[PDB]
């Protein structure tokens, strides 16, 4: 049952389409909404989050950063 227990948490809305190259990357579709649990380094424009039980990496320029406010956890 992986789930997250944390605060200091992060989500985004998929603001574009995006499949999965691998199964390294994560698959996203415009609309979704992705929760962001890290953050590449070396991958300038690319993070780390999870969607339908699904964690990998995305392109941050397909992805929209919600709000300090907006906290669904």
């Amino acid at each position: 049952s992986m789930d997250s227990r944390t605060k200091s948490k992060d989500y985004c809305k998929v603001i574009f389409p995006y499949e999965a190259q691998n199964d390294d990357e994560l698959t996203i579709k415009e609309g979704d909404i992705v929760t962001l649990i890290n953050k590449d380094c070396i991958d300038v424009g690319w993070w780390e989050g999870e969607l339908n039980g699904r964690r990998g990496v995305f392109p941050d320029n397909f992805v929209k950063l919600l709000p300090p406010d907006f906290e669904k956890e």
